């Protein structure tokens, strides 16, 4: 009990410093301590009850700087602290957590599209590089299932991608998995039960509302119910057995809508609205603040 969905950063006209937290139990939203540096295209994750904001870019009227930052937020103090920075800036990054360690995957730095991957150790406040992916990927979706790390879709600098790959930590090795049915850049990617879900994204032409899921046992991607809204660069997380998607860009608007997927009924329902429309947010779940 007492866990909240946190949304950090994002983009609307410019990159944003907002930290806001939604309580699915009573519908409430809390505005919390701003990020020190506004960022979009960042990823959020949680280790040991601390919320981490990783990478992104600060888009401002007076410049656009890609971020190597790792900042950590303590709900007990409502304060952000700087952690050790990554080896390179990573805009439109994907992250995943295995066994208390944060993996930062891919992302862009200027015109460079990274294949490189690095691993953070909270107990040592240190980053170290691991094996790079087989494909350069920005706007990549990353999730962890059964202590394996998945990198799904993205953009390699020339083509948007339906391909996907799996990292095996004990061999420090990446291998291709079955590609998705759909090209998706900027999808929301998460894990629910034994499947990796890829929701929305941009296929090169239109923002998508389709959702597909990868069953690790069958190695197949299957479509599930589509979302109510087309969305790319959306926030995504899982909480009490349901997927929550937040925000994104639908082609026309920066969405404020939050939708919830129930796998048992295979339905999406609109559950709340963010305080303002935005895309490119980092999302993660941890205990209530204060
Ligand atoms: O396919 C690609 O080249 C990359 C892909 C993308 C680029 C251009 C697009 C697009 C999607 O579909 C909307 C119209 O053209 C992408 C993927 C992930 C992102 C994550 C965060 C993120 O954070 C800043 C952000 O939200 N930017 C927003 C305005 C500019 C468009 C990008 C989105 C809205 C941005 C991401 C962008």
């Amino acid at each position: 009990v007492g866990r909240l969905i946190y949304t950090a950063g994002g983009y609307f006209r410019q990159s944003l410093s907002y930290l806001e937290a939604y309580n699915p139990s009573n519908g409430s939203w809390l505005r919390l301590a701003d990020l020190q540096v506004p960022r979009s295209g960042l990823a959020g994750c949680v280790v040991g009850g601390l919320l981490y904001a990783v990478g992104g870019r600060n888009n401002s009227p007076d410049g656009n700087t890609d971020s190597s930052a790792l900042d950590c937020y303590n709900p007990m103090t409502n304060q952000w602290s700087p952690c050790a920075s990554m080896s390179v800036p990573r805009n439109r990054i994907g992250v995943g957590v295995i066994d208390g360690h944060i993996y930062a995957v891919g992302g862009s730095h200027g015109c460079i599209h990274h294949s490189s991957v690095e691993r953070y150790e909270p107990e040592r406040d240190e980053w170290h590089l691991v094996a790079p992916m087989l494909t350069r990927r920005i706007g990549v979706g990353v999730a962890v299932l059964n202590r394996l790390l998945y990198a799904v879709g993205g953009f390699d600098g020339t083509n948007r991608l339906n391909s996907a790959e799996c990292y095996y930590p004990e061999r420090n090795e990446w291998r291709m998995i079955t590609p998705m049915n759909t090209i998706r850049s900027g999808a929301g990617v998460c894990v629910l039960h034994n499947c990796i879900y890829a929701a929305g994204g941009y296929d090169g032409q239109d923002q998508l509302n389709s959702v597909e899921r990868y069953d690790v046992e069958t190695e197949t991607w299957t479509f599930v119910a589509p979302m109510r809204h087309h969305r790319s660069a959306l926030g995504i997380t899982v909480h009490q057995g349901k997927i929550y998607v937040l925000g994104g860009y639908d082609g026309h608007t920066f969405l404020d809508s939050v939708e919830c997927y129930d796998p048992d009924s295979d339905t999406w329902s609109e559950v709340t609205r963010m305080t303002s429309g935005r895309s490119g947010v980092g999302v993660a779940v941890t205990m209530e603040p204060c």
